[PDB]
């Protein structure tokens, strides 16, 4: 409890030429930091010294930072991440360009997307052999060769940094690969890094614990080598990290800021409700998980404030908003989150041809605190989690009941009429690129050109909404030019079961080189989407600060979005010619070239309209 001598703990690495402005966050954020730890370690005889030692350690890595990102740092409005031009793109390195200086090389290719914002999918050392396409990570400061060098990752966010795009990498802090340096100190009888895990002797402990957890078969993994049960939450060979430990604390954020430091912007925080265990609870979304976020949030406030940090929580809306901080932290916790509740009702309304289903998600959608937004999105690399809607599908007073599971077969090709080209993964989640999934693929291999042009117009309907949102919208790679699905994993050697790969597919460049062709369907879907990002770049009322919300329509296939008010995006989700009536809406505007009025708006199948 000594804040000066901390204070001086950390500024002693500093150099004076850079210790004012860091210094100054400091300031103003280490109290928030310290409240914080002392929740969470307070009570433990190391706790003064370990805090005193660390913050050192964190003095020390500040110094180092970059001056083109300390530049940043202190250039960089709060709220960035949410203007108007930022725009998404997830993608795996090696599936895009094979390696990280592939990927700089097709730095022109995201530029001319208009791309801002570009998350790579685990690049950093993984597993030998198996390791969940990169999740089961076992060294948080190297790149995996067979993507490049730490080296290539600096030479990338440069380049990056050039074209104005900010790196997103996952940190995956809820656990590690089992070969990870900690691991195999454990495995040798370190009794210190076997403590940077949970483990227990007998199932004794184990099984009171299990008594109230729910199973991603059971949460914990016997290893012969440290000869106890490893808490493992997900798979067996990923080791859940003991976050009650401050020294587990303390080397996790020095790694973040290391990652900070070679040029990352912001980090997808993987599994991130799972890193709080108590006994008699779920061990998800914990208050003191909540703390860590605030604690590791403080962090980057006074060292790299020019990054962000974004939540990965598939979870139901209700628990959503406690990411951005609860009570007293809000707004000091993660800047953004998944609006997956969003992303799944954009499916659901497709499939059931329903627009009120989306009234529902946004007028039900909590409003963003101060410099927080949205992670929109229309797929990505895991199967669409039908789950997180369970609420929603029971209905209310305005949106009548649906079936999920309906939905899920829908997609899955199940059921007779259906245009989708998806498969069930394990109400099971559904694998399958968007394109496959809108009705591209069918469309293509039926040669049916009608039933294309109409798929192209749901694909980019769903894309509309995500653009319209507040926040950053994700583009996954190769919608951009509706790549369909790959049923090539079936044959890979170990990728078969593993269905997900079905929608992992290697990006297709001679696709991309047709985007310019406006008669090709890639890039008949390039032009309609750049028409869409084009346009939202120049509408202030898109910023992540203005407001959201949506205007409730009698006619249940119609959904009507508004920003701040100035703005309403109106969808047809229906394969009907419809027409929306100004009074139901209050409007009489000019009609945006997404591509005036005082007459209805008229929709024609699965359209969309945006007014100012
Ligand atoms: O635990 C492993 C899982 O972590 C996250 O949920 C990733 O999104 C998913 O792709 C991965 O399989």
């Amino acid at each position: 409890i000594d804040p000066p001598a901390l204070r001086a703990a950390f500024a002693g690495p500093l150099d004076p030429q850079h210790a004012e402005v860091l210094l100054s966050r400091y300031d103003q954020h280490a109290s928030r930091l310290l409240d914080a730890l002392h929740a969470l370690y307070g009570q433990r005889a190391d706790y003064a010294s370990w805090l005193a030692q660390w913050l050192g350690e964190v003095g020390d890595i500040a110094r180092q930072r970059p001056q083109a990102l300390q530049t940043l740092d202190s250039t960089r409005h709060a709220g960035w991440f949410g203007q108007p031009h930022m725009l998404g793109y997830s993608a795996y390195a090696d599936r895009f360009a094979g390696t990280l200086q592939g990927v700089a090389e097709r730095v022109p290719y995201l530029q001319e997307l208009g791309v801002r914002y570009l998350h790579l999918l685990p690049f950093l050392r993984a597993r030998a052999g198996d390791n969940d396409g990169g999740f089961a990570v076992s060294d948080y400061g190297q790149v995996e060769p067979s993507l490049g060098s730490n080296d290539d990752l600096v030479a990338l966010t440069s380049r990056l940094r050039e074209a104005g795009i900010s790196l997103c990498a996952d940190f995956v802090l809820n656990h590690t690969a089992d070969d990870h340096a900690w691991a195999q100190a454990a495995r040798a009888g370190d009794a210190r890094y076997l403590d940077y895990y949970h483990h227990f002797a007998d199932r004794t402990v184990p099984d009171r614990y299990e008594a109230t957890l729910g199973q991603v078969p059971g949460n914990f993994t016997w290893v012969d080598d440290t000869a106890q049960w490893m808490w493992t939450t997900f798979y067996p060979y990923q080791w859940d990290l003991n976050w009650s430990n401050p020294a587990v604390f303390g080397d996790m954020a020095l790694a973040m800021l290391r990652l900070a430091n070679l040029g990352v912007e912001a980090f997808r925080l993987d599994s991130t409700a799972y890193l709080w265990k108590r006994i008699g609870t779920d061990c998800m979304n914990q208050s003191e998980a909540h703390t860590l976020l605030v604690a590791l949030r403080a962090v980057t406030d006074i060292v790299a404030p020019a990054v962000v940090m974004k939540a990965q929580a598939i979870v139901p809306m209700t628990q959503l908003p406690p990411y951005f901080g609860s009570g007293v932290d809000e707004g000091h916790e993660c800047h953004l989150a998944y609006h997956s509740t969003l992303m799944a009702a954009g499916w659901s309304a497709l499939a059931l041809q329903r627009g009120d289903i989306l009234h529902n998600v946004i007028a039900h959608s909590p409003p963003l605190p101060r410099h927080c937004a949205w992670l929109s999105y229309v797929r990505c690399h895991d199967d669409i989690g039908w789950n997180v809607l369970q609420h929603e599908a029971c209905g209310n007073a305005a949106q009548p009941p649906f079936s999920l599971r309906d939905v899920a077969r829908f997609y899955a090709n199940a059921v007779p009429g259906s245009y989708a080209r998806g498969e069930s993964f394990q109400v099971h989640g559904t694998n399958g690129m968007a394109a496959a999934l809108a009705g591209i693929q069918a469309a293509q291999e039926a040669g049916d050109a009608a039933a294309l042009a109409v798929a192209v117009d749901r694909l980019v309907l769903l894309y509309a909404i995500a653009l319209a949102m507040p926040g950053v919208p994700l583009i996954y790679m190769g919608d951009e030019l509706a790549m369909v699905n790959d049923p090539g994993y079936r044959d890979d050697p170990h990728r078969q079961h593993e269905g997900r790969w079905l929608h992992r597919p290697a990006m297709d460049w001679q696709l991309a080189a047709q985007r310019h062709d406006a008669k090709s369907l890639s890039g008949t879907v390039y032009r309609r989407l750049r028409g869409l990002i084009r346009q939202r770049a120049a509408l202030g009322a898109l910023a992540a600060d203005q407001a959201l919300a949506s205007i409730a329509l009698n006619d249940p296939r119609v959904f009507a979005l508004t920003r701040g008010d100035s703005f309403i995006a109106l969808h047809n989700f229906s394969d009907q010619l419809l027409d929306v009536e100004l009074a139901a809406i209050g409007v009489d505007g000019w009609t945006l070239l997404a591509i005036r009025g005082d007459g209805s708006i008229v929709l024609p199948p699965y359209g969309v309209r945006w007014l100012q």
